[PDB]
């Protein structure tokens, strides 16, 4: 994976409601990107329009993957350097109405390596004094998606209004992000007086390179946006920033920087995990088994799991629906589990209830939990019998033929 | 409870290990601030003393309530003016070699209205680079302390290199602060890059207004502080600050500001509850019962409670131990329950359970969870059955009998 | 003098054309001041009023001198407070289109005790896209305005624009200014990028607190400023802003700490007068006196001085107009003046011969210097002959040379 | 001349007194910045070495200019670029303990294109508590070095403590620098306070860029500095910053910029000329010329001048020395000057007299100006005539007026 030092590039614009124009201010900064042989270049948050109207910024969202988009897919490989697509007003077939809100990360070939969905929107609705309701013009995206590897390091991805939340972003450090990200469209009375210090801060607290590719002036009469794109090292200087106008700013991150400081203040040791927890809901993929104890269950035996725990269909069901939800982590007792992993493990066992009552169309079901000998456990290794109840109360290639099914209701 | 505007001022000192300077500094500010008619005079970490050795600072740890500390509290009623010592060196009778790092807010009266423990430290270990421990010269705090109500506003208590984690301001400010606090003697290389970002960025996420009293200048020849002292309103702005030296500062903080603001820019209304989670482990006093669906549980029946849920003693006890664990929030089903209440929920299983075979001396524990007619729920109202486990398996005076013994091993 | 701790007030407010609801914004700060016991407080540049349009401020600029210009001297006095009226529009009897842009000191009587006229004014006309005149609703001031003393020290005076131009403040330093003021009303787009820094570094470079209330917030639709009123202090500092809003915010000054920075950082002992020299036309104001060479020139007879020079009748001139310029320092040769001195002095001899030429209404002068015994150099102090001519051309009682000092002191 | 966008590489390190550990420091950066094609890259003021002690500075600066000197002119063909050398000791042939603070531009091939003399040291002499003299370990400049072309733009020199004084640098922006510099080593106290503002306002007030490569980190056990090498655009804002080590950073300028701002805020062309004036001594090198009414000095008789004044030999001297000083612009009357122009003239009077009572042996001087038909002036453009004076006192051919230039010429 990514090591040593980057050459990159911040783009910052003053998008219209003039997608030609607009996309020609962008190909001429990473034009010029290329030629000083950039690795990567960060577009902002509405790098593709900013209407004037909402039947407007509604009307124009792209697919990902329409005419508009290839010509910066075909930028991508003419000038070999990889792309950040801030915030693409992402049109949702069904949900014409509400498009989504989405960072792209684009390959030397063109190729879509990422994508995230503005997770945090803005909404004001105050009864007689004022109502402005971004959840209006667009939607907010459904998951939380992990940090992608780059030339340039591990690059956590986020959007405007997200920088105002710090647990996103300790997540993201946590799941191993080298520089942070967070292309915006800040208003000028806001950004005035949070986007530096923001984005500092962030950079500090995570001790990661934090990138904001901005939207600038006005793009309209009723329209002014902060500027100041930067680029911000792990220790929390601004290492690079735009003028204010329509231009670029580069920048040289040196990923051994983050290591060396990150070993000198160990701050992410230090945190009370005893006192506080940051649980987050995250779907992770299982392409091999998992241990289950000294066992080994088969990833086709499993149809639910996140970092910490996983739900697989039993070799002896108690009864229909009849699944286990144990740690990753093998461990005999409940009281050998941490936070993190407590409250995962049954909020998981949650998701799980429900899904399984949708499915096998019942109102109960009863936890258990064997947790010793004279308790029952059979096996050293925490598992919770999540069992769907009604009125009464193993083929291995039918067993991944149950986990199947669930697998897609969950 | 505290509303509108309030004056207070802020003190900067460089404390010595001669007490008696040290005392006199702050001293002669407490009385420009009474003079000033402040309510309230926040003190440095480290305020009472920094000495050359550490012989030295665990020698002079003091009682909190002893014949130095008195000269503070007949200050505050001389003056008629709440103080916050930001960080005394309490001395632990059991544990003499580790002082804590104890935050006070004294009275008008002089009259303790609460004490928080550093809760977090600075612990780097390199085998053959550097090793500066800050748990070899004190110990961290065990316990999550709460805002305190003050004549200025709710204040939340932090203290130093607290400021740096997140999780622990997001949570004061939920538990309803209007003011954070983090009185420091911060390094002068570290401070000069985190200490205002830190602070103001607080502030904005939090919305609060900030009060840092902090130690500046040269305490002996191996230690500089950066000094700084500031309050910032919960906008980001440093409305107050101290110059270079061994003075004050004076602020007039507006609770209705924090009000407007927290209305026009309702933050803590976006956040996605549905993705992430943050988890704190608080232990709350009922000085009543509690609903268990329409029933009342007496308080007297409950040994352990937390703002999310509580742990009270059985009416018919499957078998010794068994006992019952349910959400403050009257619901039926698990999957009704929200995540910060699932993951408590369980978190409060996990610590009950341990402590029930602490006492009855047993090695297994069933979690049962009957959620529905079908799997024999008896009450509307989401309920663990935590039943500790061995080799065979009401009065209400005695059911409180119980409940006594296990609220002191909680 | 001043010396000390002292407390104070700075004010921000969104002004309009409402005269009423500005002053009651300001008044309502005023007091808070006073309950806390503030020796001063400071509003911002157009505290009066921002009106819609030229005709509309030149009808405010009226009705606030009617109403309110005393409602201010009142509070003064109520609250026992010094005011810093940041920049009233000061209407001109002559001129009700450029009112001058005035800073007012008021003392705790009401008294005027300064009163400073903007020097800077934005005068932008580019003939294709944009024209942008201050000097249109408005009208630069006409004289450099030393430092005022103040319960709370040497207040150097200023508004905005000002802060742009480091010679102002360099000089008001010189001058012994221990404060330096920018009230104002500056443009969100500008503040947001200049304001703190520009501030700081005059308070930095000049080792003076800074007071700079200033207009924040929506004026009306087309007009906006930046706000964010502070106090920076002799080490650049910012020790007291208001909130986003219609405020105020509290600082104590303390004289000692200017002091100290001055001792352990003799910035203005390090400047290169041999290199460079900074200027200023002042003129000065005094009880009299001065000496020439071993003689005592009486006040009677010296019509101009500035700090660095005087200007006097002669008892034997050798034509109706004869005047002598000198330095105040009494060195006999011109290579004995410092850069400054020359400068001065030849500036000072330049405005005497304009005086002098419109007066007796001639068209030709002679300027001469004798400098040495063998230039025919009578007494050992440098001093400038100026000589008006005339076509024809080649012991006086008191009287006469005390009548034509009159006469020339009020063209000067 | 230099336009457009051009990029550059700012460098920060912490030398002390291994030279070949500094170099070696210096040169690994201004690899990478040949390898990013940057056309200029700047070093910190002392990139040569910070020694222990006066004695050591001394053998550094021989092994410096030895060795290293001729290394950094490779490095600069080598990577086709141009170099700022912050500030070396530049070792003084007849003073080995008071060495120069040289800013030294290098071009393409090596060649020195520029040399700028810190003006600014920092001396503090308290009988009481201190003593800090950075004369003791050095030597100030002794002229005013104009803005170097570069293929980057104009570029106006100076180091660290030079921010202070504002003069320098409005000057430098007047002689039409669109960069300024301030490479240096502050200290970590102080720059923690004034490093960015300073830099920041410097850009503003003038509105230029402003490149400051600096020391950062711990010298030796008492010896720290701050820091934070940068780049600041004509708005004052921080485009590029090295983070905290021994490293660089790059940023793109752009001179449509500065002009852009240059016409969106005249702030030159607001200037209160008239109520003050910052005058340098600058003297200026000609190819020739100038006017003196409709007359043609021919430059063998001109032997001093400035950007606003020249003085010349005469044709018809009244007496041995009579040399004539004029302004550039050609007016008739004293009157008709500008404060600049006013003090300019007599400020270069007082040289040349010097000079003329030196040379001629004299000690008396008489200053002369006829202005106006009536006073005899017989050219319409002002000049003063300075006439040396001996106790007897009162057409020439070129080569005597071309020998007199000649020989007054190297006096001055
Ligand atoms: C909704 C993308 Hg700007
Ligand atoms: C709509 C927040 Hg960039
Ligand atoms: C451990 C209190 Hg400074
Ligand atoms: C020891 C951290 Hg204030
Ligand atoms: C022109 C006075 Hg605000
Ligand atoms: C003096 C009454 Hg308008
Ligand atoms: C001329 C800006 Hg208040
Ligand atoms: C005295 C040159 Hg660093
Ligand atoms: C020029 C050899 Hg040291
Ligand atoms: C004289 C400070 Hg580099
Ligand atoms: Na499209
Ligand atoms: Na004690
Ligand atoms: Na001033
Ligand atoms: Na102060
Ligand atoms: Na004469
Ligand atoms: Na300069
Ligand atoms: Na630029
Ligand atoms: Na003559």
């Amino acid at each position: 994976m990514a090591t040593g030092r980057h050459f990159i590039a911040v783009c910052q614009m003053t998008s219209d409601n003039d997608l030609e124009k607009n996309f020609q201010a962008a190909k001429n900064m990473i034009e010029r990107a290329g030629e000083k042989k950039c690795e990567m270049v960060f577009l902002p948050e509405c790098f593709d329009f900013i209407g004037l109207n909402k039947n407007e910024q509604i009307d124009l969202a792209m697919a990902t993957d329409c005419e508009y988009m290839e010509k910066y897919r075909e930028l991508a490989r003419k000038h070999n350097i990889w792309l950040s697509l801030g915030g693409l007003h992402h049109k949702d077939p069904s949900d014409a109405a509400h498009p989504w809100n989405t960072h792209l990360i684009i390959d030397s070939d063109g190729v879509t390596r990422a994508e995230y969905n503005k997770l945090h929107l803005f909404d004001l609705e105050i009864p007689g004094k004022v109502r402005l309701m971004e959840s209006e013009f667009s939607k907010a995206g459904t998951e939380m998606i992990p940090p992608v590897d780059t030339p340039i390091g591990r690059l956590g991805l986020s959007i405007c209004y997200d920088v105002r939340f710090p647990e996103l972003s300790l997540w993201n450090r946590k799941r191993g992000a080298q520089l942070l990200s967070f292309p915006s469209a800040f208003t000028l009375n806001t950004g005035l007086a949070h986007w530096e210090t923001l984005l500092r801060a962030r950079a500090i607290e995570n001790q990661c390179y934090v990138v904001a590719a901005a939207q600038t002036g006005a793009h309209n009469p009723k329209r002014q946006s902060y500027g100041h794109s930067m680029v911000v090292d792990p220790w929390g200087a601004v290492v690079a920033q735009c003028s204010e106008r329509v231009d670029m700013c580069f920048a040289e991150i040196d990923l051994s920087y983050v290591d060396t400081l990150r070993e000198m203040q160990p701050v992410f040791s230090h945190r009370r995990s005893d006192l506080y927890t940051l649980h987050i809901n995250e779907k992770s993929s299982e392409t091999g088994g998992l241990k289950f104890a000294r066992f080994n269950i088969p990833a086709d035996h499993i149809f639910y799991s996140t970092p910490h725990s996983f739900v697989f269909v039993n070799l002896k069901p108690v009864t229909d629906g009849h699944v286990l939800v144990s740690p990753k982590r093998v461990v005999p007792r409940l009281t050998d589990l941490t936070d993190a992993e407590t409250a995962d493990l049954f909020i998981v066992a949650k998701k799980v209830q429900a899904m399984l009552e949708k499915h096998h169309n019942v109102t109960s079901t009863t936890i258990c939990v064997q947790d010793g000998k004279d308790a029952g456990q059979t096996v050293p290794h925490v598992h919770i019998h999540i069992l769907p109840r009604r009125a009464g109360d193993r083929s291995n290639e039918q067993m991944a033929e149950e986990a199947v099914v669930y697998r897609n209701l969950m």
